[PDB]
């Protein structure tokens, strides 16, 4: 059921003007959008355009933590006072309701970007060199940090949902904030509790055992992702259609962390830093805020291990 006739303009809730051009790849109702002109939306166009009907719950729970943490000027205010090269939350440039054929919808106007990572992942043969994993570790940090200070967690990290910048491919993105969560609403945590579950392979422990995400879960998620880019596997990959032994696995494996190294590693040849990382995620309370600077420090010193540098090169 098409949305839009194809060039037409669309005015946001602020009055800017929008043109609507062809679908992306062949990813649902998403369509390459530019700034109103003479000219027809391009395949180089700058934003994407997402469109779903105004009753669906995740575009608007993405339209609310875009609207109250990813606007272009939070954004860049926040680059300057911590001094990073950028930051990879994607800019919102605006929204509204539109109306076709007596059904309402809404729609978000977002940066358009390249290729996502696991695409790229699969291209390699499901191996990102330990330089690769370091770096979109290091950004990733600093993304969730940012959510994380803004009253969100993502709940969802992975590969599928990071995405290069379009014109520069060492600039890295987290998307999708339709099942993202408010866990500190006004500065006050959610309690130990169910909310009235993430993809299964990465997600946390408390997901599992049926409470709302929060910090310590996103950072538990990233530490799966990073097994997964560096080794091409996790132990409990042939089992995902059985979440209790997901989670047995997953429970067992953070009692026991040198066991994961031995598991997912040969030998004794296990990227240290990869297992303190996980060590100091395992001391955190449900509620507790992580010390961010640590946990890149952490993977500052597999850097250094490896002759390296924070050089930002994704090296993809
Ligand atoms: C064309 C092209 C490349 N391209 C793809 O192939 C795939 C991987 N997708 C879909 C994820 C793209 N998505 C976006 N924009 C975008 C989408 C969001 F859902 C969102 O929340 C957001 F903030 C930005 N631009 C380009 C692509």
């Amino acid at each position: 059921a098409e949305q839009f006739a194809v060039g037409e303009i669309i005015t946001d809730m602020a009055a800017a003007a929008w043109k609507v051009g062809l679908p992306i790849g062949q990813f649902g109702c998403i369509y390459l959008a530019d700034m109103n002109s003479s000219e027809s939306v391009g395949s180089d166009a700058p934003c994407v355009v997402k469109v779903e009907p105004s009753d669906n719950g995740p575009l608007f729970t993405e339209l609310k933590f875009y609207q109250r943490a990813a606007k272009p000027e939070q954004i860049q205010k926040w680059i300057r006072t911590r001094k990073l090269k950028y930051l990879g939350v994607p800019k919102y440039w605006g929204s509204g309701l539109h109306d076709k054929n007596g059904k309402s919808y809404r729609f978000m106007i977002m940066d358009r970007f390249g290729s996502d990572l696991q695409k790229i992942y699969e291209a390699n043969a499901k191996r990102f060199s330990r330089k690769t994993v370091l770096q979109l570790s290091l950004r990733i940090l600093d993304i969730l940090e940012y959510i994380h200070e803004h009253e969100y967690v993502h709940g969802d990290i992975k590969a599928s949902n990071l995405l290069l910048n379009y014109k520069n491919p060492d600039q890295v993105y987290l998307v999708d904030y339709g099942l993202a969560y408010r866990y500190c609403p006004e500065g006050v945590h959610k309690a130990y509790a169910a909310d009235p579950d993430g993809t299964i392979e990465f997600t946390s422990i408390d997901a599992h055992n049926g409470v709302a995400p929060s910090r310590r879960g996103d950072l538990e998620i990233l530490g799966y992702c990073m097994i997964q880019w560096l080794t091409g596997h996790l132990p409990w990959e042939d089992n995902l259609k059985d979440p209790k032994y997901v989670r047995d696995s997953k429970i067992r494996y953070r009692e026991n962390i040198a066991s994961l190294m031995d598991k997912c590693f040969p030998a004794a040849n296990a990227p240290g830093e990869i297992a303190k990382y996980m060590e100091t995620v395992k001391l955190l309370d449900y509620t507790e805020k992580p010390l961010y600077e640590n946990l890149r420090d952490i993977l500052l010193q597999g850097l250094k291990a490896i002759g390296s540098k924070d050089d930002g090169k994704l090296d993809l």
